């Protein structure tokens, strides 16, 4: 698809069996998630953006549905106000910003 | 252009008679860039990062160059560790997201 910007964009997602909300967002480096479960093991990480920093659970592996499309990489999981898709799933959807 | 993401999406701007670097930030509403001097008068405007709330200035109508498009329109000015490109102005660029 083709989304244009003047609305958030926003897309359905499924991690660990769950559905959810989500924004496409190429200023985010990593994909980072509220707080859930996830399988597997996990390593502690700090990052950083407007307002400072947050902990979050770092795992390795995790398969995503990004509306309709399975994309494999990190999550983090932490105390984000809000579930982002960041560059390193959206690299494996084949995502680009045109202009 | 067409920008993939495997790197973080940095264009030069010019704002002010001033180059900078910005990252184009589909998760941004906002237009959010790094403490600096512009003209005119500003108001109050808080934003919710990642790690919380900040307090930022918001000026209106201030002449940006994108990569080479023109935009006029309102820039926030804050403690933020990037310079960020939103949806405010993304929008007069003509960005779209595509995969
Ligand atoms: C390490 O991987 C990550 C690091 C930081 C972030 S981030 O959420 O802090 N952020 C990083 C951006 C901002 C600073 C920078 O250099 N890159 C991704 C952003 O898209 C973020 C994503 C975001 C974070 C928190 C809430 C909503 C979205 N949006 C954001 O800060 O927008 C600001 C806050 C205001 C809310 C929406 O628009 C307004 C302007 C995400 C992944
Ligand atoms: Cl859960
Ligand atoms: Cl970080
Ligand atoms: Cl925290
Ligand atoms: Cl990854
Ligand atoms: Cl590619
Ligand atoms: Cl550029
Ligand atoms: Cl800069
Ligand atoms: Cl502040
Ligand atoms: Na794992």
């Amino acid at each position: 698809p083709q989304i244009t910007l003047w609305k958030r964009p926003l897309v359905t997602i499924k991690i660990g069996g769950q559905l959810k909300e989500a924004l496409l967002d190429t200023g985010a480096d990593d994909t980072v998630i509220e707080e859930m479960s996830l399988p597997g093991r996990w390593k502690p990480k700090m990052i950083g953006g407007i307002g400072g920093f947050i902990k979050v659970r770092q795992y390795d592996q995790i398969i995503i549905e990004i509306a309709g499309h399975k994309a494999i990489g990190t999550v983090l999981v932490g105390p984000t106000p809000a579930n982002i898709i960041g560059r390193n799933l959206l690299t494996q959807i084949g995502a680009t910003l045109n202009f």
